[PDB]
């Protein structure tokens, strides 16, 4: 490990988030920020909000720098209105450097915040075209490299518990590590997989075969990527595009069939719960994705656990048996490939190279039994035809 200053540098969870100690402002003004690599603004609760305890304050920074200009983001899951400007942000567990961003100073919000993730903003780290207002509006992350020195590349390691984290608990764990330009080799185990960032715009990959314990899911593998399939820090679930969705929950049923499970359990809308210790991971299968790889007709796959997609819940009785949530759902926007799934690895966002990089993570949670794992290389013909065009 190369970086240590940046090392467990990230505290949440994949529920709420995962999020990053920023400064913004002279003097400098602390708070927390969600990573996201599933957009591209720079957003801050810039006013008071039931579910905020602190916010930035521009009147009392000196390098506030006003735009002018409105702004407005509607994610997938709810929507903020702010107020564009520029200001000087640092990163405290980061680069040593400090440079000119620009900043969404939100004024409204609908379910954006979150309450209890204890952060109060938005580093939106994927590329310019999907910026709002419109791509000329520079992202953090191309700021960050064209004032400094620091290589155009980041890594993420997200690391889920495997057990449910109380108010204080999530507060004093180590959630994971950003390493801002650059690869610390103390956070993954075996080799480093790439696969072609596709456009860059979110981050996007190629899916070109799935399957459930080695079994072939045998959709058309068009269907796997229907309309894109995005590498996403701040969604939780491995999202499926529906007709995928179904026929992998299919299997999974089918695998797992030794217990039946409610609808709901199936739908992530309810927790299936077991006595304490004695969750019967060995009946869940294991998925494989497999991803272009960056030589022709070659393809390497990142394998997850059900330690990964069942997703650690407080039972609502607050007992003591280990309750969870099926972390899989449907997508009608494309796969995305939310935190659960980054969970069981070490990615490396590679946009020097314009690759992204796959490897075991150091804090994927498993049993004695099975390994998450990244494994290569696979034969595979026509990869490009399993890219969706509209
Ligand atoms: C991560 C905490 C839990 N959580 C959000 C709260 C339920 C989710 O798991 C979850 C579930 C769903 C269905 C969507 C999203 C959800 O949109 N997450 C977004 C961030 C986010 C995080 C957050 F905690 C609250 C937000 F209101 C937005 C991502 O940016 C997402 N990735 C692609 N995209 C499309 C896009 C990109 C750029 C501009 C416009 C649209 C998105 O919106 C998150």
């Amino acid at each position: 490990g190369s970086f240590v200053e940046m090392v467990d540098n990230l505290r949440g969870k994949s529920g709420q988030g995962y999020y990053v100690e920023m400064t913004v402002g002279s003097p400098p003004q602390t708070l927390n920020i969600l990573v996201d690599t599933g957009s591209s603004n720079f957003a801050v609760g810039a006013a008071p909000h039931p579910f905020l305890h602190r916010y930035y304050q521009r009147q009392l920074s000196s390098t506030y720098r006003d735009l002018r200009k409105g702004v407005y983001v509607p994610y997938t899951q709810g929507k903020w209105e702010g107020e564009l400007g520029t200001d000087l942000v640092s990163i405290p567990h980061g680069p040593n450097v400090t440079v000119r961003a620009n900043i969404a100073a939100i004024t409204e919000s609908d379910k954006f915040f979150i309450n209890g993730s204890n952060w109060e903003g938005i580093l939106g780290l994927a590329y310019a075209e999907i910026a709002r207002p419109d791509d000329s509006l520079e992202p953090f992350f191309d700021s960050l490299v064209k004032q400094t020195h620091v290589p155009n590349l980041f890594s993420l390691q997200l690391c889920g518990a495997g057990f449910p984290l109380n108010q204080s608990e999530v507060l004093a764990s180590v959630g994971g590590s950003m390493i801002i330009g650059g690869i610390d080799h103390s956070l993954y185990t075996g080799s480093l997989w790439y696969t072609p960032i596709r456009r860059e715009w979110y981050y996007e990959v190629i899916i070109v075969r799935v399957e459930i314990n080695g079994q072939d899911l045998k959709m058309d593998c068009k269907e796997y990527n229907y309309d894109k399939s995005i590498v996403d820090s701040g969604t939780t679930n491995l999202r499926l595009p529906k007709k995928v969705f179904e026929a992998a929950v299919k299997s999974i049923k089918a695998a797992s069939s030794t217990e039946k499970f409610p609808d709901g359990f199936w739908l992530g809308e309810q927790l299936v719960c077991w006595q304490a210790g004695t969750t019967p991971w060995n009946i869940f299968p294991v998925i494989s994705l497999y991803l272009m790889g960056e030589v022709t007709n070659q393809s390497f796959r990142i394998t997850i656990l059900p330690q990964q997609y069942l997703r650690p819940v407080e039972d609502v009785a607050t007992s003591q048996d280990d309750c969870y949530k099926f972390a899989i759902s449907q997508s009608s926007t494309g796969t995305v490939m939310g935190a659960v799934i980054m969970e069981g690895f070490y990615v490396v966002f590679d946009r020097a190279r314009k690759r992204i990089g796959f490897a075991v993570s150091a804090c994927h949670v498993h049993d004695e039994f099975r390994t998450a794992a990244v494994e290569g290389p696979f034969v595979t013909l026509d990869m490009e035809d399993c890219g969706y065009n509209i």
